[PDB]
């Protein structure tokens, strides 16, 4: 099958290496709007408007289903690029809905959602987690890791100040932590640690991965298979430099 | 007059509240393409076309001279918008050399130069500087600054740790900071603290900022004397969130 992935740029690699390592796909067509990044400080008709265009980036492709890497375009955007697209388009934000559903037993469990704030402020996996009958349901606009992560802090106390900035507030400790945006895998055993170090806990959270989460989906919607080729054809494309997402793609990649 | 001012979103703010301050203009058509901030991440090529677009964007507007108040399109953009343009196009690098210029004849003074990864990149203030003589240049990236600023986190242990992290490797103690960013000036004392709170810095380093260096410059180049009407008519734009930044105007510059 060849598909296409979609995100605002670069971050789409947390979710392009699980699609890569469970051999989903012969071909893929990975399209970085890093002109525009990030999406997550931006308002819902810009973001909405963003996804129809990248749309129109895919036409010549002859994909056969879109996935969108994106966590702020899965919650915004993704409902108006299915109205006007033929193939079938997958978000990142449903395929967590599952994955909760299969790992999370208890529907009482303190759920907290990690995200941009537009992602957050959208609702969108409140909403859904409500819906499968979730009743513990917390949020948070964690904005600072983003561009934190994207200059490799990574470690250490700026990272670590950063992250209690953001989670001393917390009334709630969660059971579950979605990272809800492309970047925070990153930094998802630093988050583990936090509320290890920060509190007396036998296991950290259980912490969703949006990739793996989509891979699981794929799988069973499409049946589709571990034994696509040994080498896929991947190619790059943005609408910044799209040498540099190519050098990262084979520094990060080996592709 | 009729003028116009851009930037890459809010941030030319800092420069406008200088421009109103001197009333130098009868009417200010300010334009911030925040679909697509931020640029200091970015690259030359897709810095360059914003710039043009942007003089796209002010035909219709009848403008008789465009301020670039953004750092970043003043540092990759100003060439490429000024060989296309009939209007003059006045940048903010320029104006805060000639500032420096006239402040400052000691050539052998440590100077710091401020910036987004792009601006300092482009190395548009070094070699300005060099030009004019001067032989003790430092430049930092301080990249993290403007998300922080956006998310205002203008005091308080995390910008103290951000600023922590750029400002230790530091191996001069600069007599000069440009602060050659938009944003910047928001936490221009803050800077100042950290250096004289870590160093055995005599007297505060000169701070030169953006907005009262194009005023300078404004003044002298163009024979403008202050005599503007007593409130311009100003109206803004943005390829997003305009509804949200006409709010900003009205909180903060009394517009
Ligand atoms: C994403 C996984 C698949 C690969 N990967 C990685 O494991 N680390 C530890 C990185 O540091 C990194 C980087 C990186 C190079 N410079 C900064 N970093 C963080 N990239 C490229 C990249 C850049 C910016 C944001 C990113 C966000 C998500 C994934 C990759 C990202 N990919 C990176
Ligand atoms: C003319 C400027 C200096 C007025 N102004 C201000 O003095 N402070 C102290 C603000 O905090 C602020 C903000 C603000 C609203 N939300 C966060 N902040 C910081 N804006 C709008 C603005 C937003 C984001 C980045 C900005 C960067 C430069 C200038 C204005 C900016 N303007 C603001
Ligand atoms: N890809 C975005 C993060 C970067 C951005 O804000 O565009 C997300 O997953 O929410
Ligand atoms: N206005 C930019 C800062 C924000 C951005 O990166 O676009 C500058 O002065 O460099």
């Amino acid at each position: 099958m060849k598909i296409g992935v979609f995100d605002s740029g670069v971050g789409g690699f947390s979710v392009l290496k699980s699609l890569l390592k469970a051999r989903l796909f012969d071909e893929i067509i990975y399209y970085g709007d890093s002109a525009r990044v990030p999406y997550g400080t931006k308002d819902p008709t810009t973001i909405k408007q963003f996804g129809l265009e990248a749309l129109d980036f895919f036409k010549p492709h002859e994909i056969e289903l879109l996935i969108v890497a994106c966590n702020t375009a899965s919650a915004l955007a993704l409902e108006e690029m299915q109205k006007y697209s033929k193939i079938p388009i997958v978000g990142v934000i449903e395929p967590s809905i599952l994955a909760i559903k299969r790992q999370v037993e208890d529907k009482n469990a303190p759920i907290l959602v990690l995200g941009t704030k537009a992602t957050i402020q959208s609702n969108a996996y409140d909403n859904a987690l409500k819906q499968q009958g979730y009743l513990n349901i917390s949020h948070l606009a964690t904005s600072l890791f983003v561009p934190l992560i994207e200059e490799s802090i990574l470690e250490g106390e700026l990272l670590e100040t950063c992250m209690h900035y953001y989670f001393t507030p917390l009334e709630i400790l969660p059971e579950v932590i979605i990272l809800g945006c492309t970047h925070f895998p990153l930094i998802a055993q630093k988050i583990e640690g936090y509320f290890m170090g920060h509190f007396a806990l036998p296991t950290p959270p259980l912490l969703i991965h949006s990739g793996d989460a989509i891979v699981e989906y794929l799988q069973q919607k499409y049946a589709l298979k571990n034994n696509a080729c040994t080498f896929p054809k991947v190619e790059f494309h943005a609408s910044g430099d799209v040498i540099w997402l190519e050098r990262q793609a084979k520094e990060w990649l080996k592709l």
